[PDB]
């Protein structure tokens, strides 16, 4: 409809694929070579289904600030026949609060979903289903089952992947450019 829907369906159209688990279907973001990332509680095994096609785990990490603290990211690398655009430089390198975002979703439940959620705060801590949880993104939009995984960007940035929310608000776990380095 406007600027911020222009960028978040340019990282959707070329940047993300269909992951299922045996704990559900997730928006998967692609970041660069077969490297993509997932919510943690999406639980990654040996083999993962991408656009319904069966596809070794080459590696998996699931990431924990120094404290070690869950930040609910896991870093995927995909036995693909195919690379991702290179997003990286679209990556934030400081936490920070954002105007005017979107959380975009694409399953087979929610095809084609874009949501303006609005401001985003650092929120921090969060207790995420019982587990502590750093670098959380929170915007107040009632989001829902089928979202875990969605990407919320802004104009120019790709800041969070959706991993939960209480009903009147929802979470992110941010993505930094210091995850990606190689
Ligand atoms: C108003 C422009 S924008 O922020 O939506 N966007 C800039 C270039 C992006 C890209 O390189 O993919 C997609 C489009």
């Amino acid at each position: 409809m406007g600027p911020g829907f222009d960028f978040a369906q340019a990282i959707m159209k070329k940047n993300t694929v269909i992951a299922r688990t045996e704990k559900g279907e997730f928006t998967m973001l692609g970041v660069y070579d077969r490297v993509a990332v997932i919510p943690t509680h999406a639980s990654v095994g040996e083999i993962i289904y991408i656009n319904d096609v069966e596809t070794r785990v080459l590696d998996a990490c699931a990431l924990r600030d120094l404290t070690d603290t869950n930040l609910e990211i896991t870093i995927v690398k995909l036995d693909r026949n195919q690379k991702f655009r290179d997003i990286r430089h679209f990556l934030p390198r400081c936490e920070d609060d954002y105007n005017d975002a979107v959380l975009s979703v694409h399953t087979s439940k929610f095809p084609n979903m874009y949501i303006p959620v609005g401001q985003v705060t650092n929120y921090g801590f969060l207790n995420l289903g019982g587990t502590p949880t750093h670098r959380i993104l929170m915007y107040n939009f009632p989001t829902r089952a089928g979202q875990c995984g969605g990407v919320v960007t802004t104009t120019g940035k790709v800041i969070g992947i959706h991993v939960g929310g209480n009903g009147a608000q929802g979470f992110a776990a941010m993505l930094l450019h210091s995850y990606f380095t190689d």
